[PDB]
């Protein structure tokens, strides 16, 4: 049972919620959890709507290596990265490292891969698991030294083409967020400061968390432009024999999405699954003494259910109490609950509990089927609707720095006209986080929204007093 | 490829991989880039594979990479790859990469495991392994990464366990004679060749005519009780005691690939089963002089549009800065099974001309026929694949009763079928013997399994190397 309140103690409720419904399992290495099945089938729902998507766009999956050379990798600290030193008892040569993401690794096949205009695009990604071995605290599905993800590396002819497909993700990613998950998010792009240095402009969904008021990426996606082509010499001659630099885009979305969703959609209860990605989405919990005849009407229903592909469990566990079951799966998040009884047999009826609002219905046999799978939509459309106002509810629009302490205490995001000055980003983090201290703290940019309100002619950038460029959302950040 | 098959045998593999595109070189050792016409194929092994355990019960997980010195280890250490660092500095324990996840889930399964209502628990995952040996590596086939699905169950009783051991295997034999076209033998292995750690070993076993040798297809171990009393994996009965789980592991790589290339490729490179091939049918226009090309593409994309309907894989190669014959060649390289070949003639007889990659055989087919007669030809290819395999397997095994009959078996470049006495001081003198005969004229021979298909054993049957009582039918050869 969950016993710490969503509101009042997040960060114990969160662990709670995720040990209790048997999503993860801890480990002795810190920063590495296990994903049990009850997480992994969500993982493996958004991997099959992801890849679909991208093989209609002409994307291939691959495999590359999990180590990079020392020297290919450091292309005089070194990065995070987890270095193997040592086979047996033998050193290496040159010790290796475990890739924390593998520019390095692909990018010296494209270099060789490429040599004419008819080799592009060149269309790729790879479903994986990288390790960035930070030495702060973890936080499972979030923050994790070792995770696992998808990354696409594209290259083409022209920066169009590339910057087409850059979009052309970041909507995958919001579908993957908003239509798998039921989670709203905002596509924007990142500011110089927080972009990938090795890339020309970063493209982001963002979520928001009201429990704590902090944004989170949720996903990226960059246009690379001709550095990584200069750098590694990806060239290829043109329709007229000149030598030219490939256009290149990346992108990547982790296990993180599981934990976004977990936080959107969870309750006082435990989890909430959307019916998209449930590993069930009906359980039938028989109030049984077993004569056979209420299993056996529970073994038909779940026969005529499948057949409508809806995924269904019966709980026919011994020595547990009706009650017991119902709340096991309410902490596991299953939408829908299913119970059948002597009444309910005699009635020819059954009792349909929806797990988001708890209300119950009162379903004839015939009616099963179609019923469910219309619940099952409204119950997705219902959890993506309730986040999204708490999204909205959630970013205060403000025109000057005074403002910004009262919502950044509100657990809040704000939308302020910037100037786009990097300096000034970094003024305004080290200014919240002193603010915070004297009251991490910072507030930061979380990205510029695509979805950009008409700008004033006029209109002062919110702290530095210069002419305003875009609006700009701020808070709070993972 | 220009490396004939049946001279140089290894040299064919290399031309037959490197030019269909399926992997890249990498400057780590014993590493290889999978490139997508490659990952196509294992897509679709793992997809069949997964759909059939999902079938059984079997859940995916994911597991870490990592496990502890202290617990990979519960002297000299296994062929591991070890991190020791952070950035510079160092783990104040190093620890090492998985070669196979027996000792980062056991852990959890004793923990998950308290009575009888948490069984039998399933659980599967997809991911690498890393095994760091020091000898030659060959692509696909013995890498130091390697992709595999590894399975671990754990049951109230034996009978269960082994049940499930031996539907594993039968969805491994179905993963290599459905989906790949190879035939595989199911058997036991030897006591000196089974997992250590386990009770009894089977395996599926396949057979590689060009150097003679067995290699191992997949396993599927009955652990029985040793790594629950290891683990102290526990639980409760009905009838209130405390008893040890039963326990099943099995696997399979990315070697199955390299199986397949062995098995079906040619002169001319690959040729994949239909079954597996992402690209069924290829769909090449013939543009020359500017002759028809526009009727040619509508008709051509008309073609694909009818094709697809049918849930065949269909792939039009319209691409303008490469010809007609570079095309046939690219695609006969990579082993597409059916190649569709539409130019000014057939758009004006209403024909297409189809041929097959495995025979070169050509049927010229009108466009309405086209549906329904290439799935008839993919049928028979996949049939065919098969058949010729198994008819080269079959020609491979030779029966034997004494030893004097195993080296020139072996030159002969076959497997033995021998009744053995099953005693493990015996195999070991067989692999040093042969070993010693090869060096006079590696060439030891061991075990590759004791086959489920049993003909009887006549009483009074002797060993073929020790004349002691036999007691089973055995499969020998060179082995990878
Ligand atoms: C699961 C996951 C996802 C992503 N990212 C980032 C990119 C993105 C966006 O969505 C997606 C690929 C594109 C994503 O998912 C980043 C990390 C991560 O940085 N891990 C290392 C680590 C380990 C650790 F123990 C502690 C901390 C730590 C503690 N405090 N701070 C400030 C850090 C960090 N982990
Ligand atoms: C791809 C793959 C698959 C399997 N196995 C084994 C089990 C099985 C059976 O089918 C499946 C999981 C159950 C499978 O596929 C074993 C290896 C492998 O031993 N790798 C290490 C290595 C690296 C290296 F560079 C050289 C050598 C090497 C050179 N000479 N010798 C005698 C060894 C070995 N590799
Ligand atoms: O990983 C990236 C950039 C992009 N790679 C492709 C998938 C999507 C992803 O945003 C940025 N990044 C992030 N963290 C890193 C940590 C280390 Br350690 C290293 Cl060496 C390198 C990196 C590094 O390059
Ligand atoms: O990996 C195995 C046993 C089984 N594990 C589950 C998947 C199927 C597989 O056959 C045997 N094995 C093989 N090679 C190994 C190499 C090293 Br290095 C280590 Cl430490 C351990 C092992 C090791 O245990």
């Amino acid at each position: 049972m969950v016993t710490a309140k969503k509101d009042e103690n997040f960060s114990e409720w969160y662990t709670q919620a995720i040990v209790r419904s048997e999503m993860i399992e801890y480990y002795d290495i810190s920063g590495c959890y296990i994903m049990r099945p009850w997480a992994f089938h969500i993982w493996e729902k958004v991997q099959r709507f992801f890849d679909d998507e991208i093989k209609k766009m002409g994307v291939e999956n691959s495999y590359f290596p999990m180590f990079v050379s020392r020297h290919k990798l450091e292309k005089g600290f070194s990065p995070e990265v987890a270095w193997v030193t040592h086979y047996g008892d033998s050193p290496l040569p040159e010790k290796i490292a475990i890739r924390p993401t593998s520019e390095t690794i692909m990018y010296p096949a494209y270099a060789k891969w490429i040599r004419s205009h008819r080799d592009l695009p060149l269309k790729l990604n790879q479903w994986c698991s990288v390790v960035r071995w930070e030495f702060k605290q973890p936080t499972p599905f979030l923050r994790t030294r070792e995770f696992l993800w998808q990354e696409g590396h594209t290259a083409h002819a022209t920066e169009e083409e590339a910057w087409e497909l850059v979009l052309d993700i970041l909507e995958l990613y919001r579908r993957w967020y908003e239509e798998c998950l039921a989670v709203p998010v905002i596509k924007g792009e990142k500011s110089e400061g927080e972009k990938f240095a090795g890339g020309k402009k970063t493209t982001t969904v963002e979520a928001f968390i009201p429990e704590n008021g902090r944004g989170i990426q949720a996903a990226t996606s960059h246009l690379l432009g001709t550095n990584f082509a200069k750098m590694f010499e990806i060239e290829f001659e043109d329709e007229e024999g000149h030598k030219r630099l490939v256009h290149q885009t990346s992108w990547g979305c982790t296990t993180r999405s599981l934990g976004v969703m977990i936080m959107t959609h969870g309750d006082d209860k435990g989890l909430v699954i959307p019916p998209r990605v449930a590993s069930v989405q009906v359980v039938i919990i028989p109030i049984l003494e077993n004569t056979g005849e209420i299993l056996g009407k529970c073994r038909e229903l779940k026969t005529m259910l499948e057949k409508a592909d809806i995924r269904v469990r019966i709980d026919d566990r011994s020595n547990y109490t009706p009650g017991w079951k119902y709340n096991h799966w309410e902490v596991k998040g299953v939408p829908l609950r299913l119970e059948l009884g002597p009444k309910d047999l005699a009635k020819g009826t059954a009792r349909v509990v929806r797990r988001d609002t708890g209300e119950a219905y009162q379903i004839s046999w015939a009616d099963l089927a179609p019923k469910l799978l219309e619940l099952m939509e409204g119950i997705q459309r219902s959890l993506f609707e309730k986040a999204k106002a708490r999204l909205h509810e959630g970013i205060e629009k403000i025109s000057t720095f005074d403002e910004v302490m009262p919502a950044l205490n509100r657990k809040h995001l704000v939308l302020a006209p910037w100037c786009e000055d990097p300096e000034s980003e970094e003024q305004i983090k080290k200014e919240t986080q002193k603010l915070s201290e004297i009251q991490t703290g910072a507030m930061k940019t979380l990205c510029i929204p695509f979805d950009q309100p008409p700008m004033p002619e006029g209109t002062k950038c919110f702290y530095t007093g210069k002419p305003a460029k875009r609006w700009t959302l701020w808070g709070r950040s993972y």
